[PDB]
């Protein structure tokens, strides 16, 4: 159903419900959690994750899933293979801990999804060309302590990405690319077996928990 109550990150609140920018429809809150990002060996950043999904992925697409505590789906790898294989729209929201330039930030999380690709044998040139819409895009942005990412999964391989320097939600996605391989690549970074935030994913099989009930 529809969470109720906010999480928070490092003192980042966030909604228990986010409708996309350029969306009609609301998602509720999953959960939310941190990762590190490493600037040149000698830094390393802070990110706030929130994991957003249509109300329909509980009601609906994980229901085997039913009475399980979250101290059983997170160690269920098939459990989170089946959230980020449920087929309704997600959004992940990043709130930037401390800054970072558009290049940072972009080449970091572009890295990300360049070596889920090479592992599953998916980095060809399509997809080469996906992640350099990505970079360009991210370039040209910059991202001060408080600025904030929407991610917008649309479809499955429809990659919907907004920014506000200030936090606020944008009225309309500002750049799309389409790839299904980096598209579900990039939901792995955040919820696969690699997951580069294990406190995100332990806070989804928290969330989830709660809402199948
Ligand atoms: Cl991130």
């Amino acid at each position: 159903g529809m969470a109720v109550t906010k999480v928070t990150v490092d003192g980042i609140e966030f909604p228990p419900t986010i409708t996309p920018p350029g969306s009609s429809k609301s998602l509720t809150l999953l959960g939310a959690g941190v990762r590190g990002i490493e600037i040149e060996a000698i830094q390393i950043k802070v990110t706030a994750i929130g994991v957003y999904a249509e109300p329909e992925v509980i009601a609906s697409h994980l229901q085997k899933w039913k009475g399980k505590s979250a101290s059983e789906l997170v160690e269920d790898d098939g459990f989170f293979k089946d959230l980020v294989q449920a087929p309704v729209e997600k959004l992940v929201k990043i709130t930037m801990i401390k800054g970072l330039t558009g290049s940072q930030y972009g080449g970091a999380v572009e890295e990300n999804i360049k070596d889920r690709l090479a592992a599953l044998d998916k980095y060809s040139e399509a997809e080469e060309e996906a992640l350099e819409e990505f970079r360009e895009f991210f370039k040209t942005k910059s991202f001060p302590k408080g600025s904030v990412i929407f991610f917008h999964w649309s479809s499955p391989s429809t990659l919907q990405i907004s920014v506000s320097t200030d936090g606020s939600l944008p009225e309309e996605a500002e750049a799309t690319v389409e790839n299904a391989n980096v598209a579900a690549a990039l939901l792995d970074v955040f919820l696969g077996k690699n997951s580069v935030s294990p406190s995100t994913k332990a806070s989804v099989a928290e969330g989830i928990s709660a809402l199948l009930m």
